[PDB]
């Protein structure tokens, strides 16, 4: 496990590959979704919502950020 340590993101106190912000109220919680790259993104977002006592709403939006982070359409790309 870890094979690299480079990037690691801290929620509450752990720390995971990938835990994405998210924002959407102000003044509060501040929003983590901690996201190992190897985990499957309903999976994941399910399991930040859950956690946090979350709206099954939010579980695409979630999920689709994770994937974008793997994927590359948003963010990723890596274009000439």
């Amino acid at each position: 496990a870890n094979q690299q340590t480079s990037g690691k993101v801290l929620y509450e106190g752990k720390e995971f590959d990938y835990v994405f912000s998210i924002d959407v109220n102000e003044g509060g919680p501040s929003y983590k979704l901690p996201y190992n790259t190897s985990d499957d993104p309903w999976l994941t977002a399910y399991n930040f919502l859950q956690k946090n006592d979350l709206n099954p709403m939010f579980l695409d939006q979630v999920a689709k950020f994770i994937i974008d982070n793997t994927k590359g359409q948003m963010l990723g790309l890596g274009n000439p």
